[PDB]
């Protein structure tokens, strides 16, 4: 129904302004009739997921560029898209007025929004927190009698999480990850700094750390929230670095391997939560394939790991083929999942850039590259941040698809938000990536998938300044003549007979 209200802040494109009385929204989703394709277009010049429709044609002639769908060439099935309800997300969101708060959650979780079906929940406090705490701060409580949830959980996250679920018609999957244990389980006795669990997998400390995961799920189950999956540790390599500035817990791969095999997996297997999946790694892609090689070649650990979670810092370059591609090759049955993405992490960089097309382009290119290397899911970091990229208790600010302006009761939908929605809205859970062949060398980036119901979705990204005319062929159905303007992203949808 409602278009974008664009404001500029002096970066390359615009944000969409939402408040207590107005937000950009889509109508209830329909597909076009057979013979007709839908095209959603966003541009640096200002367009924001503007729907257009075109005929699907029987013949095509040209020398021009041709993308030909390979609908019977099938890759991964997609789990979904989401972001993280961190403390700071929660705080930003609840600092808005009920109406603005509600249009923000609509924005992400509703079919008038961009159809998120994943929420990552930090287990207690991380850097995007204002207190340091765990659920079990009383020292030497090995049986976790004094384990409990504080208000960060019971008043901010859990209520917002239930609200996001009410708005979504898609089933929504929660993912948990802890940053640190209680300090009294750690070699260095602090939430941060170099250090890991004391003792050895199998022992009291390790069994207590694994019983903490069960208490965590037990406690969220009291509030009627079930988890789809947990990671074994957020960025386990962080806790191995001297000076590490915020909450962390260090594992070598050998250590994570043993802890999964002897403690966490078994502990989880013998709880009511045996159906929660366990994801390993939950760190940067350059740790692959070596980490998977260490963990998944051990059969006692291997039988507990459902997938491998990877982190993307889009500020930084790293190979995709030699890491994700190699890991898929060695371990094709284990799924790959992107649990965290973020832009603007570099201290020297403006944390929040209101209107950056470039950072939107970065989000899309990453999702595409992820999809091309067999990853089944992509999860953004903080759902909402302030205009500083906070709050963050060690001043570790970063960008977010949504920026809250509490003083004006306003929030701003960045280009990022739309780049991500070009995927999240139009690829439901159980979609399968299919193949896509380009007839010639070209500057586009593209991905094609098939809906559970057999409908086609292709997203095309133009990072170049030039308007590339092109054609998409569906062998069964016909041709789509179109164009990919410089600095644009499009998503195409159609029914297949
Ligand atoms: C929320 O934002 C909308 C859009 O910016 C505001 O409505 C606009 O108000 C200005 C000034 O009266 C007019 O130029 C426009 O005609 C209005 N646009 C629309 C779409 O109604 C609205 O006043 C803002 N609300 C609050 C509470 O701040
Ligand atoms: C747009 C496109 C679609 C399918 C296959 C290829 C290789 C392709 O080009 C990617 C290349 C980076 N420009
Ligand atoms: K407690
Ligand atoms: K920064």
């Amino acid at each position: 129904a409602r278009p974008c209200i664009p404001k500029s802040f002096g970066y390359s494109s615009v944000v969409c302004v939402c408040n207590a009385t107005y937000c950009d929204s889509f109508d209830p989703p329909t597909f076009p009739a057979l013979g007709t394709f839908s095209r959603y277009e966003s541009t640096r010049s200002g367009r924001r997921m503007e729907l257009s429709m075109g005929p699907i044609q029987a013949n095509h002639t040209g020398t021009g560029l041709l993308l030909t769908l390979q609908p019977e060439q099938k890759f991964q099935k997609v789990k979904g898209f989401g972001g993280a309800m961190t403390d700071a997300a929660a705080l930003n969101i609840l600092a808005l007025s009920p109406p603005a708060q509600n249009l923000l959650l609509k924005s992400y979780f509703s079919e008038e929004g961009i159809g998120y079906n994943i929420i990552r929940v930090p287990m207690a406090s991380c850097d995007f927190s204002i207190r340091t705490y765990t659920y079990a701060d009383t020292p030497d409580d090995f049986q976790l009698h004094n384990f409990s949830l504080p208000e960060e959980d019971t008043k901010l996250k859990i209520p917002l999480i239930h609200r996001a679920l009410q708005l979504a018609q898609r089933p929504v999957s929660l993912l948990a990850s802890p940053w640190t244990s209680p300090t009294w389980l750690k070699t260095n006795g602090a939430v941060n700094g170099k250090g890991s669990l004391k003792g050895q997998p199998g022992d009291i400390y390790h069994q207590t750390w694994a019983r903490y995961f069960v208490k965590f799920l037990d406690a969220y189950a009291e509030h009627k929230l079930q988890f789809w999956a947990v990671t074994a540790e957020n960025e386990p390599s962080a806790g191995l670095l001297s000076g590490y500035p915020f909450q962390c817990l260090g594992f070598t791969p050998e250590h994570q391997r043993d802890f999964i095999a002897r403690d966490l997996g078994p502990t989880l297997a013998n709880s009511t939560h045996h159906n929660v999946r366990l994801l390993m790694l939950d760190d940067q892609r350059l740790l692959l394939p070596h980490w998977a090689k260490v963990v998944l070649t051990d059969p006692e650990a291997a039988k507990y790991v459902h997938g491998i979670a990877v982190h993307w810092y889009l500020d930084f370059l790293a190979p995709a083929k030699a890491t994700l591609g190699e890991t898929h090759r060695l371990f094709p049955n284990t799924m790959l999942f992107a649990s965290e993405a973020c832009v603007g992490s570099k201290f020297w960089e403006q944390s929040v850039r209101l209107g950056s097309w470039d950072r939107g382009m970065q989000y899309s290119h990453s999702i595409i590259t992820n999809l091309l290397y067999h990853v089944v899911g992509w999860t953004d970091w903080n759902l909402a941040l302030n205009p500083e990229g906070g709050p963050n208790w060690v001043r570790n600010f970063v960008d977010s698809p949504i920026i809250v302006d509490i003083t004006k009761d306003t929030f701003y939908k960045q280009p990022m938000f739309y780049h991500l929605g070009h995927f999240s809205k139009f690829i439901p859970e159980g979609s399968q990536r299919v193949g896509l062949v380009a007839s010639q060398k070209n500057d586009l980036d593209a991905v094609a998938l098939m809906h559970p119901d057999g409908s086609a979705v292709v997203v095309v990204l133009n990072r170049s300044s030039k308007d590339v005319p092109l054609t998409i062929k569906d062998p069964a159905v016909g041709f789509l003549e179109t164009i990919s303007p410089g600095y644009s992203i499009h998503t195409y949808l159609w029914r297949r007979q």
